[PDB]
């Protein structure tokens, strides 16, 4: 009775599966359609992309279905705002067909591809369009959650057009002035039929969030579940204010020199040289304010000590726990635990060290770090190889499969600048020698 | 250069403090005054108490300053709603003095007692009163965050009067009908001067949350920092729907029999008997729906396996990590690590095991568990001794000092029923023998 076995890769206790002669599968909670609402240049695509990046990173399979991309596919080349005219009978039919084709792909993603969240990125400015999306959701047993972005500031609208609209494939043959002018006319095509969400009377029973004036204010109505609550929390923590995220590892430590994993060793002579080089680098950046974050492990704290700046220690930033393999070299791991060594090499993201962690566990631990990084402005995170790969995979939208192999060398600062729909990444090697701890897949 | 030392109790790396002949202290971010807003019987005290319980448990020193308690102290016995009349010149002076005395204690708590959050629990229904609180906050360099509870449902108002108002010390000599009638008249005294928060025009620059219709809808304006964002997230996850929380440990394991700590041992013969007894108990509770949560450790999973109910494994529910002391008996800990043994006995909450955890680390790990427990209805959590003490300290509002000593015996279900401003706790021993793992302070 109650016989369990521990799965070799993830180390999960499962009931001993003495399946009968005819083993049965029973494969595989309700998926969600996130409905973007609002006029063009309201940051709907920005919200869609960023939210999808966060949801995928935390392990919720998410995909964006942008109706404009279906339109660029159906219609050869973009001519002008005339395509978006309410009196353009033909283009209105094409645009409806594109929205229906995107919804068809939403159904296939959620019901047949193991997707959990589909972000329907369109204007969805009319009650008619939204009623149709609701009908589609109800008939397919999908939940519907509306995210409306409301902003009437012309400075914000002009900034969005300049930052990411003029550079759109639609405006390839256009100069900045013509593209901006055409886009303003394009916005005007949607203004007459636009019916904002009304949670007070009409949309009282809908699950929604109204993001007002670039996240200055929020109207939240009927949050049904865990995932909607998480989305709301995320939207309330992110901002579009300019800032820089600097990510680096502690300076080279004594375990690095011996080729040993984990432990709590101190900086080597080179590691101390990096720490001084980092102080000079930080000083040269001339940042008004800078928050410095470290792990609770000695090597990151010693590195921060060289900066002569206040810093905060996070236990969540501590290197991946290697369990029984802590303080061992990779050669000693292969010779003492050959089965464990091979299992990790085959499934590096999901592999859990015995009495230790996986990269998957790291993500769960680092979620509060990410949420706080979003809230903050200029931040320097002094951490460890596996922790750094996880954070970098979040900022650079890298998959779980690529994450354990991202290059994060010692004595090198990764300068992240948020621009358009992601991060510009600059690498700055601080000219101090160290050992190489990067190991490619085999 | 960069010399650090590890603190004996918490195991935190600190700069080697070679203080000069004259060591200097420099003792000790801006505190927050949470302003409750709304008519009586709107759950302001419920919000105040619950939020304070959560904030203290996560490690943010928080205290409630209820103006009504200052009034019960200044005015001998309560007579009737006549005391609350707007034309009652004398009582209006007394009530103002009570609010000012509470604010005086708010200043002393935040500026001189190391308090981080002061919850000002009063009606604060007029712009005049709120302007005065803002002036008080600005002059003392305190942040102000407003929490308004808006509800016009008479069923909700009557329920609040019946649940917690009629049982108030004010209505000691009154029967349920007279107390209810007096309280309705008391509410009416505040209705004429009530000016709700207006984030649209008047209160546009104030940091606030409007909780509408018992958390059905929210208006969030200008969330300035981390703590306000956390409060908003918490308020959006809690509910007042009836439910039961059952908490228990895994059935007795092999390590329990050997007096060994940590590890991942399986159920003993008695532990398996408890698991069967738990299934019978669960069945007898006749719960429409029940969510079952376990840790990722074998003993809790084997216990859940006996229920024949779907369950979810949480790594956050895994027992406290004893680091180097894992799988050792307490006798072996005292003999191999006597310094460590004595340090723990002296400071059980903050003590961190070498390469392991503290009860303080457990709280940080269990925060997502608590947030999900709040969202849910009927939940059974099968966990471990230290994890259980932490969760119980949250529900029962126990301090960090009492937390490591809470009695959580094996083969015993703790049935938690939310009622009034906290939890009713029922203990159910499932009549299966086990060893005793409880150790009192020495
Ligand atoms: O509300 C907007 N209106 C116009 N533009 C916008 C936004 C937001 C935004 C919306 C909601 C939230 Cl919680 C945060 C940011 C981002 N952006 C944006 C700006 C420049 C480039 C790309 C996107
Ligand atoms: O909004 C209310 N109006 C009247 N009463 C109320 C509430 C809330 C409440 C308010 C906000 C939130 Cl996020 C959750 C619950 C709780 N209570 C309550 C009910 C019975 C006894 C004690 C308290
Ligand atoms: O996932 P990988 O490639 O083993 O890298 C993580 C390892 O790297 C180290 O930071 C040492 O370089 C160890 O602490 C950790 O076990
Ligand atoms: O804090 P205390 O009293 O040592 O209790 C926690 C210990 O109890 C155990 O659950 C064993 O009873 C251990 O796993 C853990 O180390």
């Amino acid at each position: 009775p109650l016989e369990l076995t521990q799965s070799r890769v993830q180390k999960i206790w499962v009931p001993v599966d003495h399946r009968p002669s005819l083993p049965r599968s029973c494969g595989p909670n309700s998926p969600t359609v996130i409905v973007m609402v609002g006029l063009p240049a309201r940051g709907k695509t920005y919200i869609s992309k960023k939210l999808t990046r966060y949801l995928n990173w935390i392990g919720v399979p998410t995909k964006v279905f942008n109706v404009g991309e279906y339109r660029r596919e159906a219609v050869k080349q973009y001519s002008s705002y005339n395509f978006f005219r309410p009196d353009n009978e033909e283009a209105m039919k094409v645009r409806k067909q594109c929205a229906l084709a995107a919804l068809r792909d939403v159904k296939s993603y959620l019901a047949k591809e193991g997707g959990q969240i589909a972000v329907f990125d369109a204007t969805n400015t009319t009650r008619e369009r939204r009623h149709m999306i609701l009908h589609f959701a109800k008939e397919n047993d999908f939940k519907a959650f509306f995210i409306e972005s409301v902003c009437d500031d012309p400075t914000v609208v002009a900034s969005n057009i300049m930052e990411v609209k003029i550079s759109s494939p639609d405006y390839k043959d256009c100069n900045s002035a013509e593209a901006m002018d055409d886009f303003m006319k394009r916005i005007s095509c949607y203004e007459a039929s636009y019916q904002p969400l009304d949670p007070d009377k009409c949309d009282r029973d809908l699950s929604l969030i109204k993001v007002i004036d670039v996240g200055r204010r929020f109207l939240v109505n009927r949050v049904q579940d865990h995932i909607q609550s998480r989305i709301v929390y995320y939207l309330m923590n992110i901002h579009v204010q300019p800032r820089t995220i600097y990510l680096c590892r502690h300076g080279e430590n004594e375990h690095n020199l011996q080729g040993r994993i984990g432990g709590d060793s101190g900086l080597s002579s080179r590691g101390k040289k990096f720490a001084s080089a980092l102080s000079k680098f930080v000083e040269e950046q001339n940042l008004k304010d800078l928050r410095v974050w470290t792990s609770q492990l000695k090597s990151t704290i010693q590195t921060a000590e060289a900066l002569r700046l206040p810093y905060e220690q996070w236990k969540a930033l501590n290197e991946i726990d290697a369990g029984v393999c802590e303080e061992l070299t990779y050669e000693e791991i292969r010779d003492t635990y050959p089965e464990e060594y091979a299992l990790r090499e085959q499934d590096k993201y999901y592999y859990r060290y015995p009495t230790g962690e996986s990269y998957q566990d790291l993500v769960q631990r680092l979620e509060p770090v990410i949420m706080e990084l979003e809230r903050q402005e200029n931040v320097l995170v002094i951490c460890h190889q596996a922790v750094l790969r996880c954070l970098l995979a979040y900022f650079l939208d890298k998959s779980a499969e690529e994450m354990p192999y991202l290059k994060c060398p010692l004595h090198t600062v990764l300068k992240l600048t948020p621009v358009a729909y992601g991060c510009r990444v600059e690498s700055i090697y601080l000219n101090v020698e160290s050992v190489c701890t990067h190991r490619e897949r085999s």
